[PDB]
């Protein structure tokens, strides 16, 4: 899905912009599963 992260891993990553599996309101890396 679109990204909309505010976490330090996404947040105006290029790569999950447009590829994102993040739960939405995934903001703190300790719990982000992007690209896992
Ligand atoms: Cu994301
Ligand atoms: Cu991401
Ligand atoms: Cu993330
Ligand atoms: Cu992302
Ligand atoms: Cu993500
Ligand atoms: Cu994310
Ligand atoms: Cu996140
Ligand atoms: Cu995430």
């Amino acid at each position: 899905h679109e990204c909309q992260c505010q976490c330090g891993s996404c947040k105006n990553n290029e790569q999950c912009q447009k590829s994102c599996s993040c739960p939405t309101g995934c903001n703190s890396d300790d719990k982000c599963p992007c690209g896992n």
